[PDB]
C-alpha cells in the first residue's frame, strides 16, 4: 500500500483535531497557564537515519536501533544537518508533475527515540503523542507495532498510544517521507525541506475528557454588554453527576461563571447532543480586544462531578472583539480597520523552518516597532505559539491553509477536481478546528495561488457555516471570486491597470467601483521588498487613507529567506537558491524581505514605518495639527517633539504632551520663532516619542515623524573677490591648472579631469567620467536569465541599446583664461552601433578661491530606454572614516523611496553608506543633497550620491555579497538625476512614469573644493 | 487493512466518474443509439459462495473456483437466493451505532467469473470493468492479482483491467461485504439487502479518449433562440491533428455542428485547459423538452483527426429546457411547475432491488396513466436506464444523493462531522458527474433524513458552483435550511401546524409567508399511502392550486415493498418485516405504495389520478367551462364526453372535442335539457378521452372526469295502498311477525332482529346488531404495538375506553300494533366500567307491502374518543355472485377519499367489494349509497357500507391477508356514518376534525325488503 502516493488517504488512525490542550488537573494551574505535568515534551536528542527511498529502510529498524544512525536535535529539518540538499523553487514543482505519483528516489528520514513512560500514565487514562509538524508525510511505529500514518506538513498529527506503550522504556519509529501526494498541495514559494520540524509531545487525558470547546463573544450595539458562549464536548461514559463549569477571569477577579450538566438543546427529530453542553456568561462593560489594546480575559473549562471532583480543566485566553463586514467595510469592535500588515514565512537562517520563541518574539517587537498591526500566515498554519503571542502582544492575523497548487496547468487543475476535495477539506477544517478560539485570528484564508475551483467554493461555505465570527478570504482565480468576502489581490498597482486575460489585476482605486462591486479590498501581497525595493510605497498609503473601502494590505514580505553556508576558513555567508546543487532553482527570489534573516533591517523598513504611522500632521502658519489614526486608544504614551533648524543648525526646540482621542485632533501652537539673519532654508521636524517603555517598545521609542519647509532667505551676498589668479599651462596632452599648492589636470585626448593634487599628493585613481548606468537592482532584472531573456526588463533594454558598452567620444576640449578664473569646456558623445545615446556638454571654472564650478547639460536620445542615472563618477585615492552631508538621511533613499528620510546634517561611518544586500546591486544613495564632505573634499549642489569601496562594475559582476572585495580608494557617484527603484512587483517593469528619466534634457551643477 | 471499517477510505484505484459511455467507433451507431462492440455485458451465470465474515474466505478463491460454490444469476441480491435474511428496519440501524465499526459477523459474498476477451483488447486500448451497483462494499481481483476497492452501493465503480488482462481465460473475483463504514450513510427506510445487484460490464476505450463531456443549453427571453454549449475533456496524448466535433440531430436531420482543436480559453495566471475544448452550437426555434412534450435532440461527440479519421464517439439525448427559481417560483421554460409527483423505490417482489426494463416501463406508463408527471429517486441514484426512460416518456426527476443517516442521535452526528465530509462528498459529486446530462433531472437532492450539518452546506455550494442550471434541495434539519432552494418538507399538513421543537412542520399555507421567507414549497414526501389511506388528498390539491408558490409534492410512495414468500403447498404470499426471522423489524411499514408489489393499484391510486387531473371544470347553468392546466401543449388528443342520467338511467349524452390551449378556457354548451318523467336525481358526468394511442397510453384512455347534481325531483306519491296486513304473534321469548311467506323474529333478551325467513329458508346467522368499531387501519394503529403502547393512537384510545368489548344492555323492547303495520321499538345502551358510551334507539316498522322501515337514533358520550363508525351489522346466510348499488364507486371510497368515486348504478363481483391489503383491515367501503341489492335483498336510504366474507373480528385478528378464510355466508356492515381513514402521516392521528364523528346525536333510516 502506497499511502504517500494516494490523495484518498491523508491519514490513518489519526485523532480528531482540536484547540490546544494541556489536561490540567488543578484548575488554578489552568487559570494561570502554568505548565501541566500531563503535557510532556519529547524535544531533544533522537536517532536519525537518512535513506534514498522508503523501499530501502532495513526491516530491523522497526525493532532495534540502527548502528549507522546519528544522534540529532528534534525538532529539525534534516537538510539543515546536511543529509541532503534544500531546494529553492518558486512556481515549478521540485518533482515531476505526475499526480498523485512522486519520484521513486524519495529521500526518507528515519527518526527514532527511546523515552521513559511513568506507570501511573498507563494504569488509567488515555496517553497520546502529538506531532506538531512533520514534513511532508510519515509512518509511525511504537515498540515495533504499527500505529498510524499522516499527511499535511503544517498541522499537528495526534495518535492514541494507550494500547501500544509499556511501563518505563519505550521506542518510537517515525518514517518521514520527503515526497508525497501532500506535496502537490504544498507548492509554496520557499525552500523545500522536510522532517520532524515542530514540537513532539505526549498528552495524558482522563478517560472521561474534554474533547473540544468553542468560545464565542457577541455584543450589543455599543459594546457595553456581551455574552460569552462556550460549547463543550466530551468523550467517555455519560453520567448524571457530570458537569462542565466555565469561568471567566480578568487577571485574578472572576467576572462571570456558568455551570450545567451535559445534554445540549434539541437540534432535530432525533433530539440533541447528549455529549455537549453550552454555557452563556453575561458580561457588562467588557474590556475589548484589539491590536491597539490587546486586552485578555481567561476562560477555564472544568469538567467535574457535580459533588465537586475535578476530572480535568482545559483553558484559553479570550479577547472580547467583533469582526464583521457591513456596508463594504471591515469592522472590528464597530470600527473600520486599516491593515498595516506583513506576510511572514516561518524561516530561520541556521534552523531552516524550525521556529522558536526567541525569534518569534524578536519578529513581533520589530513588527510593532515599525508600525505594523497585522500579519498573514503565508501560506500555512503557523507553529501554535505564534497565535498565542499575537493574542498577547496584539496583532491581526490571517490564518491560511496549507494549500498551494501554483505549479499546475492551469492553476486550478486540482482545486476544481472533485477527487481532491477530500485532501483540501482536511487542510481547511483542521486549521479551523485548531485555531478558532484565538482572538488574534480575524480572517480565515482558503490557501494560496491554487486557481479558483468548485472546491474553494465548497470549503469557503463550510467555514461560513461553521464560524461566522471571522470573514473568509482567498486570492486565487483573480482575487474577487465567489470564494472571497474581501478583494485581496496580489501586486495590484494603485493607479495602473494590468488587464491580464481571465484574471486582470485592476488598479485598486478602480477595482472597488466595478459594476456591482461593494466588497472591501485589502491586498494579500503588495510592495515586493526584494533587494533595493519599496519604490512607490507612499503611493499606496496616500490611496489607502483617501478611500474608505481600501483598507490596507500585507507587504511581501517580512524576512529574507537566506541560508548560512560556511567557506574553506569556516567563515559564514548568506546563500540563496542554486547555492546547494539544487537545480532547477529560482536563484535570489527567496529573498523578498524587509529584514535580513538575522533580522538586521533593510533600509526599506524605515519607509514602511513612516508610512504606516498612526499620526498624521498638517501645518498652517504657526500651528501643527495632529490627527490620530487609532480606532480605540488615546495617546497616553506620546509626547510631541519639535525642532527648527537652519541647514542642520538647531535654532529652537520644544515638547508638548499629546492628548489625542482615537480619531480625534490636537492643535499645537509654536512660540513666535526667532527670525534668522543669515541665508538658508529652515526645516521644522516633529517627532512622536513614547516616553514610557511598553511590552513591545523601549522608553524614547520614536513611532512617527514629519518635516516641513518654513521660511527661506536666499543668499544674495557675493563671495569675497580673491586676488589670486590660477595658472593655465597648456601642453600636448594636458590642460594643467594650478593654484597655490592645488593642481588640476585635464587629459586632452580623453577630455576628462584625469588628476588632482593637494600639496603634491595625488587625489584620483580613475578619471572623473559621466555615468548613465547602474549595477542593476532586482526590479531592473526581473525574470531575466542568460538562458531565458526577458527583453522587457529594464536591464535587458539597457543592454540592447548599448548603455553598458557605450564608449565616450571626445568632441571638444578648450581652455580659456579669464580675468580671475580659468575655463575648461568639454563636449562628449556616447555611441553604440552608429547611434548617439547621450551627449554631455561641460564647463569647468577654477577661480582664485580654489573652487571648481562644474556645469553639465546632457542630451538623452528620445528613443533609447530612459537611463538609470545622469551623473558622474571617479575613484578617489582617499579612504576616510566619516561621511558628512547636508541632505536626506540618515538612511539610504531613492527618488521613489525617500519619504522617511529627513533633511539634515548627517554624519556616519563609511561602511554605513554601503548597504549589504546579499545579491549586490546599486545601493546606498541619498537624494536631495546640497553639501557632501569626505575628508579634504567638499561638494555642493543639489544632487544624489553614493560612496563606498565598490565600483558599480564590481557590483554588477559579483553574485554574492560575501565575494565582494574592498577596492583601492573610494568610489563616488554624484548623480544630478536618478531613476526610481520601483517594486510594485519584481518580474515586470514597475518604476512609475514620473520616476523614469525621460525629460530628454538634463542640467546639474557642482562646486568642488577642498577645506 | 480493514477498509470496510474506515470512512477515510471509500475506494482504491477506482477510475473517475463520468456520464454514461459506449466508446462507439461508428458515428451512425452513436447517433441512432444502437449497440457498440466496445461494451460487453458480463451479466449472466456467475459463480457464488456465501461466508459469515471476510476472515472465513479461503485464499484459494483468488486463483481457482470453489467447488462448493453455486452457479447464480448476476445482477442479484444474495438474499433473493436465500443465503441469508433480508432485514427490514425503518430508523434504527441494522447494526450497532458504533462509527466507524461494523459487526465482526459480516455476511460476505464471494462472486467470480471465468471470461474470454478479444485479441484487439489485448493488443491495444484501455479495458475497464464497470460494476453499476455493489451493495455495500467490495474488493476486486483479476487473475489472482488485486485490482482495487469500492464503496457506495448506488453508483458505478470502474477500474482499469488493461495491466491485468491475459491471453485466453481470465478470472474475476469480487468479494462483497454486506456491511461497511458505508452502511452508516445508507440508512434508508427500506429492505436491507446486498450483492452485485446491478449491471456488470466491460468497456474498451482508445488510449487517447473522451473522458468527460458536459452538455448545457441556455435560452433567450422567449425560448425562440438557444445556444448548446458542450465542454469536452480527454485523456492520453494530445497531438496537433486531434479534433472534436459536436453535432446535434433532430430525427434524421443535423441542425447544427461545431468542430475545433483541443485548447480551452485562458482560465488563470497559468493558462487554460489544453486537454479540453468547448463547442457552441446556435439553434434557432428549438423544440423544448417538457414532461408534457418530451422533445428530444441527439448529441454526438466525435473525437477525430483533422484528416477525417474517427478515434471514438460518445453521445446522449438532449432536451432543451431551463429550470430556474425566480421571484419565488420554480419555472420550467419560464412557466411555473405543478409537481404531480411520487417517491419511487427500486423494488421487485421476486428480485429484491434488482431492476429491469420491463418493470421500469410498467412503472412509468402506470404513473403517467394515473396523471403523474414527476418522480423522486427515493433515496439514491437509480439504475442508469431509468433516467433515459424518464427523458423519453417525459417525467421530472429529482436525483438524490446516496446519503441517509436517519438512525444517528441527533440526526446530524455524521453530517456535521468534517471527518465524514469526504465520504459524503463522493456520494454527492459522483451523482452529478454521472447524471448531469439527463434533461429529465430537474432538481439535485443532497440526500435524505440526515439532519442538517456543515457538510450539507459545503456540498450544496459545490453543486451550485458546478451546476448552476439546477436548483438543489434537501429536507434535513427543518426543510428550510441554508441548504435547500426549495422548502421541501415531508408530511407537512395543509391547514394544521405541528410546532415540533427545532424542526416544526408548519401548515404549508402558513409556511410560505413566514417573515423574510420567499422560496417555493414542494413536499419531498406527502400523503402516506400506507394500507387503507390517502384520506385528505383533495385538501392538498385544492391548496396547491390556490397558492401559486405551493407547487406540489411527491407522494410516499409508489410500490409496496412486500417480498414473495412461498408456503407449504408451494403457494406465494406477500410478506413484510419480521417474516424472515429478521429482528428488530418495523413490520408492515415497508409497505406504503399506491400500487401493490406486482403493480396492481391500491384503490388510493384512482383518487390520486382524479385529483391530479390537468383539466378543471366549472358548471354555470347549461354552460360547462373547461380549463386546461397544461403549461405547454394544446389538447390535440382530447374530446369531452358528457352524460346525464336519472339515478343510473342514461337520459342523454354527447361528444365535443376539446380544443383548449395551455392555460385557456373552452365553453361547451349543453343542448336543451330533456326534462324527466319520474322521480329521482339528475347527475351530469363528463369524461375527457384520448382517441389516439400515445407511447404511454392505449386508444381510449380516460384522463379526467367530473360529476354534478342537476335538477332533483323529490318523490311525493303515496305507497299504492296494499291489501295485506302483517300479523303480530307475541310469545314469551320473541316478538314474531308474519306476512305471506315472510316471517320476522325479534328477540326480547338481546333486543335485536335475530332471524328473518323466506319460507323455510332462514336469512341470517349473526343477528342485526349495532356496530361502533372497525378493524383498525394502519393509520388507526400508527406506531403502537403490544410491548410499547402509543397511548395517543386512535386504536389505543378505543381500546382503553372499552369501544372494542362493550356489550348491549337492553333498556326496552316493545311491540305495539299499528292500523296498517306492526311497530317494534327497542333501546340499547353500551357500557364499560360503569361508563355509558353509546345509547341506541330504534323503531322497526313493517307494513303490508313487506317493507321494513328501520329508524335509528344514537347518543354518544361527549367525552369518549370519537367512534370509528355508527351503524349496523349482520351475517347473512346466502352467498352471492353480484353486488348492485346506486351510489359512489365503483371503487372503495371513504369520507375523506371519495372525490374520485362517481354516483351511479354499479355491478361488480362480490370479491371486487373486498380490498386485499396485505395488512387486513376495514376495506371496500362505498359511501353516499341510496340502494343496495345483493341476492334477493335490498337496502334503501342514505348510507355507506361494505360486504365481504370477512368479519371485523377476523380482519382485526389476522395480520396477513393470505391467512384469511372465507366465512359461512356474508357479513354486511351498513353505516349511517364512518370516520375518515386519514393518512397525512401514519405515526400520529391524522383524521381531520370534519371527518371525526363528534356530533353526539346521530340519525339515519333504512328500508329492508326482498325484491
Ligand atoms: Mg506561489
Ligand atoms: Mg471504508
Ligand atoms: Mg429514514
Ligand atoms: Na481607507
Ligand atoms: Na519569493
Ligand atoms: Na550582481
Ligand atoms: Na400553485
Ligand atoms: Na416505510
Amino acid at each position: 500500500r502506497r499511502d504517500w502516493e494516494n490523495p484518498g488517504v491523508t491519514q490513518l488512525n489519526r485523532l480528531a483535531a482540536h484547540p490546544p490542550f494541556a489536561s490540567w488537573r488543578n484548575s488554578e494551574e489552568a487559570r494561570t497557564d502554568r505548565p501541566s505535568q500531563q503535557l510532556r515534551s519529547l524535544n531533544g536528542e533522537w536517532r536519525f537515519a537518512w535513506f534514498p527511498a522508503p523501499e530501502a529502510v532495513p526491516e530491523s529498524w522497526l525493532e532495534c536501533d540502527l548502528p549507522e544512525a546519528d544522534t540529532v536535535v528534534v525538532p529539525s529539518n534534516w537538510q539543515m544537518h546536511g543529509y541532503d540538499a534544500p531546494i529553492y523553487t518558486n512556481v515549478t514543482y521540485p518533482i515531476t508533475v505526475n499526480p498523485p505519483f512522486v519520484p521513486t528516489e524519495n529521500p526518507t528520514g528515519c527518526y527514532s527515540l527511546t523515552f521513559n513512560v511513568d506507570e501511573s500514565w498507563l494504569q488509567e487514562g488515555q496517553t497520546r503523542i502529538i506531532f506538531d509538524g512533520v514534513n511532508s508525510a510519515f509512518h509511525l511505529w511504537c515498540n515495533g507495532r504499527w500505529v498510524g500514518y499522516g499527511q499535511d506538513s503544517r498541522l499537528p498529527s495526534e495518535f492514541d498510544l494507550s494500547a501500544f506503550l509499556r511501563a518505563g522504556e519505550n521506542r518510537l519509529a517515525v518514517m518521514v517521507l520527503r515526497w508525497s501526494d501532500g506535496s502537490y498541495l504544498e507548492d509554496q514559494d520557499m525552500w523545500r525541506m522536510s522532517g520532524i520540524f515542530r514540537d513532539v509531545s505526549l498528552l495524558h487525558k482522563p478517560t472521561t475528557q474534554i474533547s473540544d470547546f468553542h468560545v464565542a463573544t457577541r455584543f450589543n450595539d455599543d459594546f457595553s454588554r456581551a455574552v460569552l458562549e462556550a460549547e463543550v464536548q466530551m468523550c467517555g461514559e455519560l453520567r448524571d453527576y457530570l458537569r462542565v463549569t466555565v469561568s471567566l477571569w480578568q487577571g485574578e477577579t472572576q467576572v462571570a461563571s456558568g455551570t450545567a450538566p451535559f445534554g445540549g438543546e434539541i437540534i432535530d427529530e432525533r433530539g440533541g447532543y447528549a455529549d455537549r453542553v453550552t454555557l452563556r456568561l453575561n458580561v457588562e462593560n467588557p474590556k475589548l480586544w484589539s491590536a491597539e489594546i490587546p486586552n485578555l480575559y481567561r476562560a477555564v473549562v472544568e469538567l467535574h462531578t457535580a459533588d465537586g471532583t475535578l476530572i480535568e480543566a482545559e483553558a484559553c485566553d479570550v479577547g472580547f472583539r467583533e469582526v464583521r463586514i457591513e456596508n463594504g467595510l471591515l469592522l472590528l469592535n464597530g470600527k473600520p480597520l486599516l491593515i498595516r500588515g506583513v506576510n511572514r514565512h516561518e524561516h530561520h537562517p541556521l534552523h531552516g523552518q524550525v521556529m522558536d520563541e526567541q525569534t518569534m518574539v524578536q519578529d513581533i517587537l520589530l513588527m510593532k516597532q515599525n508600525n505594523f498591526n497585522a500579519v498573514r500566515c503565508s501560506h500555512y498554519p503557523n507553529h501554535p505559539l505564534w497565535y498565542t503571542l499575537c493574542d498577547r502582544y496584539g496583532l491581526y492575523v490571517v490564518d491560511e491553509a496549507n494549500i498551494e497548487t501554483h505549479g499546475m496547468v492551469p492553476m486550478n487543475r486540482l482545486t476544481d477536481d472533485p477527487r481532491w476535495l477530500p485532501a483540501m477539506s482536511e487542510r481547511v477544517t483542521r486549521m479551523v478546528q485548531r485555531d478558532r478560539n484565538h482572538p488574534s485570528v480575524i480572517i480565515w484564508s482558503l490557501g494560496d495561488e491554487s486557481g479558483h475551483g468548485a472546491n474553494h467554493d465548497a470549503l469557503y461555505r463550510w467555514i461560513k457555516s461553521v464560524d461566522p465570527s471571522r470573514p473568509v478570504q482567498y486570492e486565487g482565480g483573480g482575487a474577487d471570486t465567489t470564494a472571497t468576502d474581501i478583494i485581496c489581490p496580489m501586486y495590484a498597482r494603485v493607479d495602473e491597470d494590468q488587464p491580464f486575460p481571465a484574471v486582470p489585476k485592476w488598479s485598486i482605486k478602480k477595482w472597488l467601483s466595478l459594476p456591482g462591486e461593494t466588497r472591501p479590498l485589502i491586498l494579500c501581497e503588495y510592495a515586493h521588498a526584494m533587494g533595493n525595493s519599496l519604490g512607490g510605497f507612499a503611493k499606496y498609503w496616500q490611496a489607502f487613507r483617501q478611500y474608505p473601502r481600501l483598507q490596507g494590505g500585507f507587504v511581501w514580505d517580512w524576512v529574507d529567506q537566506s541560508l548560512i553556508k560556511y567557506d574553506e576558513n569556516g567563515n559564514p555567508w548568506s546563500a540563496y537558491g542554486g547555492d546547494f546543487g539544487d537545480t532547477p532553482n529560482d536563484r535570489q527570489f527567496c529573498m523578498n524581505g524587509l529584514v535580513f534573516a538575522d533580522r538586521t533591517p533593510h533600509p526599506a523598513l524605515t519607509e514602511a514605518k513612516h508610512q504606516q504611522q498612526f499620526f498624521q500632521f498638517r501645518l498652517s502658519g504657526q500651528t501643527i495639527e495632529v490627527t490620530s489614526e487609532y480606532l480605540f486608544r488615546h495617546s497616553d504614551n506620546e509626547l510631541l517633539h519639535w525642532m527648527v533648524a537652519l541647514d542642520g543648525k538647531p535654532l529652537a526646540s520644544g515638547e508638548v504632551p499629546l492628548d489625542v482621542a482615537p480619531q480625534g485632533k490636537q492643535l499645537i501652537e509654536l512660540p513666535e520663532l526667532p527670525q534668522p539673519e543669515s541665508a538658508g532654508q529652515l526645516w521644522l521636524t516633529v517627532r512622536v516619542v513614547q516616553p514610557n517603555a511598553t511590552a513591545w517598545s523601549e522608553a524614547g521609542h520614536i513611532s512617527a515623524w514629519q518635516q516641513w519647509r518654513l521660511a527661506e532667505n536666499l543668499s544674495v551676498t557675493l563671495p569675497a573677490a580673491s586676488h589670486a589668479i590660477p595658472h593655465l599651462t597648456t601642453s600636448e596632452m594636458d590642460f594643467c591648472i594650478e593654484l597655490g599648492n592645488k593642481r588640476w589636470q585635464f587629459n586632452r585626448q580623453s577630455g576628462f579631469l584625469s588628476q588632482m593634487w593637494i600639496g603634491d599628493k595625488k587625489q584620483l585613481l580613475t578619471p572623473l567620467r559621466d555615468q548613465f548606468t547602474r549595477a542593476p537592482l532586482d526590479n531592473d532584472i526581473g525574470v531575466s536569465e542568460a538562458t531565458r531573456i526577458d527583453p522587457n526588463a529594464w536591464v535587458e533594454r539597457w543592454k540592447a541599446a548599448g548603455h553598458y558598452q557605450a564608449e565616450a567620444a571626445l568632441l571638444q576640449c578648450t581652455a580659456d583664461t579669464l580675468a580671475d578664473a580659468v575655463l575648461i569646456t568639454t563636449a562628449h558623445a556616447w555611441q553604440h552601433q552608429g547611434k548617439t545615446l547621450f551627449i554631455s556638454r561641460k564647463t569647468y571654472r577654477i577661480d582664485g578661491s580654489g573652487q571648481m564650478a562644474i556645469t553639465v547639460d546632457v542630451e538623452v536620445a528620445s528613443d533609447t530606454p530612459h537611463p538609470a542615472r545622469i551623473g558622474l563618477n571617479c575613484q578617489l585615492a582617499q579612504v576616510a572614516e566619516r561621511v558628512n552631508w547636508l541632505g536626506l538621511g540618515p538612511q539610504e533613499n531613492y527618488p521613489d523611496r525617500l519619504t522617511a528620510a529627513c533633511f539634515d546634517r548627517w554624519d556616519l561611518p563609511l561602511s554605513d553608506m554601503y548597504t549589504p544586500y546579499v545579491f549586490p546591486s546599486e545601493n546606498g544613495l541619498r537624494c536631495g543633497t546640497r553639501e557632501l564632505n569626505y575628508g579634504p573634499h567638499q561638494w555642493r549642489g543639489d544632487f544624489q550620491f553614493n560612496i563606498s569601496r565598490y565600483s558599480q562594475q564590481q557590483l554588477m559582476e559579483t553574485s554574492h555579497r560575501h565575494l565582494l572585495h574592498a577596492e583601492e580608494g573610494t568610489w563616488l557617484n554624484i548623480d544630478g538625476f536618478h531613476m526610481g527603484i520601483g517594486g510594485d512587483d519584481s518580474w515586470s517593469p514597475s518604476v512609475s512614469a514620473e520616476f523614469q528619466l525621460s525629460a530628454g534634457r538634463y542640467h546639474y551643477q557642482l562646486v568642488w573644493c577642498q577645506k
